């Protein structure tokens, strides 16, 4: 199980919640940006296998947020790997898990959420996940 340090964050746009809150290892600080289409892009300083992307949303445990995952070797050229919606169900990071793929750039696009316009993400970790479960 490899966990990827993520060497720089940027974003579409923030609130002044900045795009960094979300590697910082604390659930009480997030990026905000409002707007269906925002996103935010990790950078793992070079292309590493990537099967897994985990991410804690801002009120995860009260509202359903819509995301899409894309990745590639620059942001110009992403590819998506994973489309769907939030638990609604934490707070913690929830996993998103997809065939495993080379790649030095995740971007998260937001969608909104049941709630209201923001895409608001706590945390963010990037795996080469292995076999795992009870
Ligand atoms: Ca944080």
């Amino acid at each position: 199980h490899m966990q990827y340090d993520i060497v720089a964050v940027t974003a579409s746009a923030h609130d002044g919640n900045l795009p960094e809150n979300t590697i910082d290892g604390n659930l009480s600080t997030r990026w905000s940006a409002n707007g269906s289409g925002q996103y935010i892009t990790f950078d793992l300083g070079s292309a590493k296998t990537v099967n897994q992307v985990k991410a804690a949303w801002y009120n995860g445990d009260s509202r359903t947020s819509g995301f899409s995952i894309s990745l590639g070797s620059d942001p110009a050229s992403l590819t998506e790997v994973y489309s769907g919606t939030s638990s609604g169900q934490t707070n913690a990071l929830e996993s998103y898990s997809f065939t495993a793929t080379t790649a030095r750039y995740i971007r998260i696009t937001g969608f909104g959420n049941s709630s209201n316009t923001w895409n608001s993400i706590t945390e963010v970790a990037i795996f080469h996940a292995g076999e795992e479960g009870d």
